[PDB]
């Protein structure tokens, strides 16, 4: 996955030099742009699963909702019969 | 919040050219070393969460059988009666 921190401050110190090689700067450059990219993939990823769990609780808390509400029902039809 | 996929290809797009001044390419590095903790960071805040959620999850899975367990020996001393 995306670069650690380490790795990514590596190629921070690496451009800071402008003795360095055309080949090395844009190579360094793409590094970065393809990082990037892989961190915001990375951050939908969890998104994505984020999104489909919060989407079980709520519904698992409506139909614990509907399972109280029976048990409520099933506990007034005692006193009668 | 960390830097747009536009406005990070922008910072690149500065580092590219050899003859770009040491005082705008050191603030150019800055913004990147920051931006990448910053998304480390957004990253956290959404991995916390998501473990909350989790733990929600599991707990709502045991609240319901909780639920339907109490459904059952309700059910089951309607026809004791």
């Amino acid at each position: 996955g995306p670069l650690k921190p380490e790795e990514h401050e590596d190629i921070l110190n690496k451009l800071l030099d402008p003795e360095l090689a055309q080949s090395e700067r844009t190579e360094a450059l793409q590094q970065l742009r393809v990082n990037y990219g892989s961190f915001v993939s990375e951050y939908n990823d969890l998104t994505k699963d984020y999104t489909r769990v919060n989407d079980d609780v709520a519904a698992q808390q409506a139909t614990n909702a509907k399972l109280k509400a029976r048990n409520d029902q099933l506990f007034a039809e005692i006193d009668d019969l």
